[PDB]
């Protein structure tokens, strides 16, 4: 697989990414100690995940570009830009983990939870953000898509930040209100907090690198990718509760955390006044006796079937979008991504 | 005064800055609630300070530009770019306040300390950062210095972030170590965390807007401004303990907070082994009986006189730099700034 294959070269390029970002220490040894911490920040936070968003940039670049323009440098820039997406993600996860008072990320202790870190991780998160642009300058300054990538990563940060503000306003840290749990809000949080940075940003970066800078091509790609974003999160929320924790490699947290999940949204859309009250109680509770009750109400409301139906219609919808908006790009750009997301 | 005069127009432009940043709500009412919070973030965090860094951009722009090129739009962009510096500063202060577990900023409750905020202020700090670039795109996209300003604000964020990492490594939250309190470190923290963003960034922004984009002109300006930065912080640390709290409008916190202040650095440079131990005890302590002891040791070591001597040599040094590096810029750019900083 394009992904399974290149995952090695992508992860092996990280050694250079680090060497390169820890090279301004040469002229200024005065800040060596801060760069030593900056190294530790990257090693701990950019490494450990699936690298799929970062890999998408590499994969999409190969697919969008004529094989003769794929020289040593072009690929060095594709891996780098791929890494910038991972670095952007590392910056959000470090900060999101602080904000939601989390204990683990990828089964490991959250960076801020590590001794000697704590709220210093707020600065660490900022340094991860700074590196996107440091690399972008180091590898793409002379490229004609340079300004386009800076603006893309910047728009992408803003979009996520807006999404996060929306999420935070919707599900506060100790507020059992389901009035603000509307589908219009769920769809909105997903567009801003996840869909944009996870699906639009990686393909869009490759597009700019390929010379595809047109507003219409990007609008067409944005149309397709944002809908893939929407499904990804809906499936993520379904799998959170009904997924097999062996294959998923994670156990259900959603209900216990008062999350505006797709499941609750649907539950709230299809619930008798008493069923609303049953939820109004058991939601946001750490107690296994209470978590079991919601799981049971969702099941009673045939949400696994409502999800199955949604998955069918969604894949049917994405194909319609790919048909309509992929042109003039290679449909494979989108088809490859959809295959990895759907089942 | 250029400052005292324009402070009104600068502060009155903030109403537009806000209107403009809260205008993407028109096409997307779906995120209205997040923008409503985004409004509250700006009103609370960008307003309330002296606006001197922001004002420097306006003042320097007028001084660097031929009065005929100063049309409605040019000034609208100068006020905006001025505001971006304030927004950059707002982003650091919100985050620094969280990190150092502070109670007040400009005598008012810290944004994060306000009910319903807390660590959500980490995201708020990011939104303040996002706005720099949102405004930059809104007002300067079509200007030839556009990319130069994005890179400037970005380099400036990185520099401060590095400075902050350095500071955090030097003075941890409950670590009485004076081994790392060297002058080389003090000078380093000051260059990165303050001098760059406070003095280089504002003048540099005006320079780019004026067409002054040359590496040498910027190196020459950087030479002068970074030294002004160094004094500013040294005076800030002196005034922290020995300033009249009426005129200063602030009371001494430094010693109680284990800060790598200029005073301690000098105290440590000129201290008998027993004087080292006297400090090793009383420093980082909240007790007024212990804070009085350090104040008394500094006095014993004639640091107010060591500072007076430093101020004299420093002003003498800045004038030498202005003589050597201001050309071809108007020396008044630098002279005006120095007058406001020195006594
Ligand atoms: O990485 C993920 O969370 C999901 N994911 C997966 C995935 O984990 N599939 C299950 P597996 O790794 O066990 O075989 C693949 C893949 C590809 C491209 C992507 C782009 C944006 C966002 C996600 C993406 C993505
Ligand atoms: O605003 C400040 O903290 C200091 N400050 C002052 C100042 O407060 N002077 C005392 P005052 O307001 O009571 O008369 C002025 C002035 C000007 C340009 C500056 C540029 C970068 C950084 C600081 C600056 C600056």
């Amino acid at each position: 697989d394009v992904y399974a294959q290149e995952k090695q070269d992508f992860v092996q390029h990280f050694s250079q990414i680090v060497r390169v970002l820890t090279e301004d220490e040469m002229g200024h040894p005065e800040i060596g100690d801060a760069i030593a911490r900056l190294k530790e920040v990257l090693e701990y936070n950019a490494i450990g995940g699936k690298y799929n968003r970062g890999l998408t940039v590499v994969v999409a670049f190969r697919e969008l570009v004529e094989p003769r323009k794929q020289d040593a440098d072009s690929l060095q820039r594709a891996w780098t830009v791929g890494w910038c997406v991972e670095l952007l993600q590392a910056f959000f996860l470090v900060a999101d983990d602080i904000m939601d008072s989390s204990l683990t990320r990828r089964g490991q202790i959250c960076w801020y939870q590590k001794p000697g870190v704590g709220l210093d991780a707020i600065n660490d998160a900022n340094l991860l953000e700074a590196c996107i642009y440091r690399l972008l300058k180091l590898y793409c300054r002379e490229q004609p898509y340079y300004l386009n990538l800076i603006e893309l990563f910047l728009q992408s940060s803003y979009q996520t930040e807006i999404g996060q503000t929306l999420d935070l306003l919707t599900a506060p840290q100790g507020n059992v209100d389901l009035v603000r749990f509307t589908e219009k809000r769920y769809k909105s949080i997903v567009k801003y907090k996840t869909a944009f940075y996870s699906f639009y940003l990686p393909i869009a970066a490759a597009m700019y690198m390929a010379g595809i800078d047109g507003e219409k091509e990007h609008a067409n790609a944005k149309k397709i990718l944002l809908e893939m974003g929407e499904f990804f999160q809906i499936q993520d929320d379904y799998l959170d509760l009904f997924g097999d924790p062996s294959v998923t490699g994670k156990i259900g947290t959603d209900i216990q955390d008062n999350k505006c999940s797709w499941l609750v949204v649907q539950c709230l859309q299809r619930a008798t006044p008493e069923q609303y009250q049953i939820l109004k109680e058991n939601y946001g509770q750490k107690e296994a006796e209470k978590v079991a009750r919601v799981k049971a109400l969702y099941e009673e409301l045939d949400l696994p079937a409502v999800f199955l139906q949604y998955e069918e219609d969604s894949y049917s919808h994405i194909m319609a979008l790919i048909e309509q908006y992929a042109a003039p790009l290679p449909p494979a750009v989108f088809l490859g991504l959809a295959r990895k997301i759907y089942k």
